[PDB]
């Protein structure tokens, strides 16, 4: 187990847009398009992210390199967060995969709101910081993936995912 095979049991493997959890375009790996209604608006996104003419659908290997692009962005951003970075260095390689996962699916929105918890994080008081997280939209919209991550956080061990 590492951050890819996380996030690839995570967010699924879909070759041709879909909608998300939110209701928004997304294809591949948790690529997510747009937040446009207007899926011609999402399938030009599509095109913008592979460099042809795709027409709303692309091959794995694609999926893949988009995939790889995401989570490499997703832990170049956390460094150049100079209130993040802190904590993400104080962490063990199994918790920093669970702060790129919740990096990964806040997106565009950021993490801004889960200060506390992070701080909690930081300071390595872990049941503590797991209830914190719980506390969220997040746990309530979909609670079953922030059941595994916040488990990830709590334990350090890949518990929530090895045995699926
Ligand atoms: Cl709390
Ligand atoms: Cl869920
Ligand atoms: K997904």
């Amino acid at each position: 187990m590492n951050i890819f095979e996380m996030l690839r049991i995570d967010e699924g493997l879909r070759l041709k847009i879909y909608k998300d959890t939110e209701g928004y375009y997304t294809i591949g790996i948790g690529h997510l398009l747009t937040k446009s209604p207007s899926l011609n608006a999402a399938k030009s996104e599509l095109d913008k992210a592979i460099g042809r003419n795709t027409n709303g659908v692309i091959t794995k290997d694609e999926a893949e390199k988009l995939f790889n692009q995401d989570v490499d962005a997703a832990v170049r951003g956390i460094l150049r967060n100079a209130k993040l970075k802190p904590v993400y260095d104080s962490l063990d390689a199994v918790r920093r995969a669970a702060a790129i996962n919740l990096v990964f699916q806040m997106g565009e929105t950021g993490v801004a709101g889960f200060t506390n918890s992070l701080r909690m994080l930081q300071q390595k008081r872990w049941d503590e910081a797991a209830v914190n997280l719980a506390k969220s939209r997040w746990y309530n919209q979909t609670p079953n993936r922030a059941k595994r991550v916040i488990t990830t956080f709590r334990t350090g061990t890949w518990d929530a995912y090895k045995n699926l």
